[PDB]
């Protein structure tokens, strides 16, 4: 609270904003992105609750409130709930005076021209930022790696890309999509456990099976032999303790879940799985730096978290290409919150601060030009 | 009782025990699915009775017994009181001895593979069955009807599920599924009618209101409209008498409590209404096929006998559907009985009559046979 | 059915098969190339379906079909696939009895010998023709036109070519090649109205995407000018009703799509425009035969079928061009048919009937012989 200043990193995802200071390690805010007031709202006597709040209370509020995600598939679609959420992250969260501060924005692949617009004028009009950019998720976490060469696999929570990089270009005809990932982990394991005479089916349950997804899932060695062993599989049968207090156990589900990045045909999707996506994005470069591209496969998002990971990407990996390639497949240890970092050391860049947007810009050539000839 | 053979079609309700002859046009034998002696049993001077029948006695017997469903809610939960059904249905009703005709049994959706082994074993070992066949009772359905095409709607007792099909194949991740269904609603108009000073809490109360629903109720042309004119109706007010004698009067709740197909929150379910789940799967269907789905959207199950219900669902998907969309709604003249008829015309099936399972496999690879790799 | 004989003209397409009986107009079966069966294939009851037919019902199925080309980019790739294509064409759609007929099949520029020779062993041994011819697309589409002397644009499905020919021989060292073609322009329009968050990439999505490019994409006058325009543009808004009936609004997506045959950097091709290619092959001819191919520029096959692309490159062919130098774009109307015209010509010449290849000759030096000294 002096001159200089920093740049507020405001990465909005599809289920968790992720906020900081730019120059932070981390960001020191995460909370849920959703939408939610008592479903049931019964009355009682008094009041002192908050309508949609959603963030951090809900979760811990679990059973109560209702969930909207605004942001539910990474691109904006409420505006009047993503005020709400912009408001909470500056106010409540970051406890700053969004005034003082050039403000950075992450937005989805894909995003169109007219909603970077109707960001940048909730951000100059409603919170009064000095100045803003908006980033692009996966260029902020491609800069966040620091790596120019190799293909990336990103997996995160609503999107899986093949990327390959040469010299800094994300050569944007190899790029490939999956819809899949862990959004798509987290519903197909909910279904799966339903399976057994269990249910779970609430927004409640769903969170319930998130955790169990992410504290005993597992990505085999082997698809097949691994179901095979599952017969005499006497470590599968972990315990899990619900809030209720009832015990389950869960067994090959621990395996059969992420088995769906692999096999997309598990949740119906016809997609080619993501060793087979990599591939075909290596196929679509120049035959000459694709030796470049299969010595540095790096790993980002959520949902490269799974331990074996990088190991099973090695031998499928192998399995395709020419005998003679070196292949290398990279795991970030903090991948995740790769996409906050990247936007950090952008927003931080005091030697690219003419790239921030600013108030001027946005009064003459209204929001766009945060969209055209920049970001 | 020579040659040849028919195929015991053995439909396993969660309320009603179907049962008959493959080829018959109908189950010759429905009841109860119940379990039930005294509740109070004193004695007296002399016995005579069946300790748990319920099967038509109960009913006949109400305010004396007590009931349990072994299949409360479509899956077997007790074989001890199972196996007493399955004898009952044999021996009393049907009055067929099991080891001369080959029997299909149907299933609830998501029926474990140990529950299905576990009737495997005891049509085996129990009843001698010279073989068998377990079949998927929302398949049977759809096989009775005969349409490859189309979307259907299918309300029973304890389940709601809207099932798009094209070509036979019902494409697994568009069903979804409603908790609710009559077995709900008929508990929904107990508590209703307790709001008016009345009292509908015992086990011969429950039946007694199932009888009122059944009788009575009707869907609205539109929920708001119709509780508006219920001011000034003087229609709606019938006159119902109880075993008891005396009269009581139903107004409003005959369409308040179908209403709760189209509003779930009737009873505190956020789940979405029967017709924004036909749509929620339509979407989630390639757009190509979604022509096909709404010129065909077929009604089955119980629940789906309403008076008025195509009319109003004609009219809700035409509000939510594009304006150029042809939509037609179908209901099947006696739904209820198409579980059972699908299951008798595959039972009947002298073509795939390879399909059934027999003696010889399931000591060869145990029950589970009638599990992997068919039915 | 009598002495006589015509010559079956079955030209083998990357995506369509056309085929007919020499001396027809028009190709009689025109069935798109591709192999499909259930993606899900969820059993059902009964069967009565054709595994991989795809031809014309695969369309019509939309939705449940997977699809493959074994002609994928004019070249075939799967020999058991194509027998099964050939089948169809003789027995299906033809309804012929192939031992009766000679037949000329067509192959695509740069086929191997080897190919050539698969193609001429299956002809004879498994459909038992008497003879066969195979042809060169091109070359049959060269004879559709009758034209010795001027320079083809010929843009089909998979792949553009400029040829130079001077007295019936296409100077072989003139011609040059494109990648792009119509395959690449549907591909490419799935792509950019996924940019307004519409989302086409199913193979239905596919299809549906390239019935919008045929009929509501057209070629600017000027690419910089129509971009300007799009602005204040109410025309360019036009509506097209999906499958599912939802209606896409479609503008400046219909002249950024084939906009791409101009500027190949669109997609990523560094080759140089339509245009560029055509001046590029003149230069390489004697300066001395340069008036006649600039009076003699012929359009052929589908991908010039666009409204206004005879006068955009009469526009930019004069802009190249020395300033006396007369110009004439010469299109044929029903390009596209092209192909099978040319091969109908040439297989129904009785007088050149001496080039068609016969059983024995087949037997004495093999398949080879339809390639070594002749077609
Ligand atoms: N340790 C972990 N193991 C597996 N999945 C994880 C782990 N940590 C996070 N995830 C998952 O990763 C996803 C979020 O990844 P992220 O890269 O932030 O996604 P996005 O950027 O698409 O919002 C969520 O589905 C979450 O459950
Ligand atoms: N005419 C009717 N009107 C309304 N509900 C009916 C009618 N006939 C039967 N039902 C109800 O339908 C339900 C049974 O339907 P069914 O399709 O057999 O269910 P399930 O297969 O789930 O056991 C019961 O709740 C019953 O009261
Ligand atoms: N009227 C049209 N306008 C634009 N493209 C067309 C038209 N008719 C056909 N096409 C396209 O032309 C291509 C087929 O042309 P064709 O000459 O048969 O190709 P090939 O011989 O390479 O198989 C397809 O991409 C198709 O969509």
């Amino acid at each position: 609270d002096e001159d200089e200043t920093t740049a507020l990193v405001c990465d909005n995802g599809s289920g968790l904003v992720k906020a900081g200071f730019a120059g932070d390690d981390a960001p020191r805010a995460v909370f849920p992105s959703i939408v939610g007031r008592p479903r049931h709202q019964g009355v009682m006597v008094g009041m002192g609750q908050k309508d949609s709040y959603v963030g951090d209370e809900a979760q811990s509020k679990r059973g109560i409130l209702t969930l909207k995600y605004p942001i539910e598939h990474g691109i904006i679609t409420n505006w009047d709930d993503m005020e709400k959420i912009w408001h909470h992250t500056f106010y409540n969260e970051l406890r700053v005076a969004p005034e003082e501060h050039p403000t950075l924005l992450t937005e989805a692949p894909l995003n169109p021209k007219a909603n970077r617009e109707k960001m940048t004028q909730i951000m100059f009009e409603t919170f009064n930022v000095p100045a803003m950019y908006v980033a692009i998720q996966a260029v902020l976490s491609l800069y966040a790696s620091g790596r120019t060469t190799g293909i990336v696999l990103d997996s995160g929570d609503g999107v899986t890309h093949n990327v390959p990089i040469y010299e800094g270009y994300a050569l944007p005809h190899a790029i490939m999509r999956l819809d899949l990932a862990g959004r798509d982990l987290t519903d197909y394991l909910m279904k799966i456990l339903t399976e057994r005479g269990y249910s779970f089916v609430t927004t409640a349950e769903r969170e319930i099976v998130r955790d169990i997804k992410e504290k005993l899932c597992y990505v085999a060695l082997d698809f097949e032999n691994e179901m095979a062993t599952a017969a005499s599989s006497s470590s599968l049968e972990k315990s899990y303790e619900l809030p209720d207090g009832q015990v389950i156990t869960i067994g090959n589900e621990r395996f059969r879940c992420p088995e769906t990045l692999f096999q997309p045909s598990f949740i119906g999707m016809e997609s080619a799985g993501i060793h087979e996506t990599t591939y075909n994005s290596i196929m679509k470069c120049d035959i000459d730096i694709r030796k470049d591209l299969y010595a540095n496969n790096v790993m980002s998002g959520g949902t490269t978290m799974y331990p074996g990971i990088a190991d099973r990407m090695q031998k499928e990996i192998t399995a395709l290409a020419p005998s003679t390639m070196k292949i290398k497949i990279i795991a970030p240890p903090e991948r995740k919150y790769s996409v906050w970092i990247g936007g950090s050391i952008l927003a931080s860049l005091s030697t690219f601060q003419q790239m921030w947007i600013t108030k001027q810009e946005y009064d003459e050539a209204g929001p766009s030009i945060v969209h055209r000839k920049c970001f």
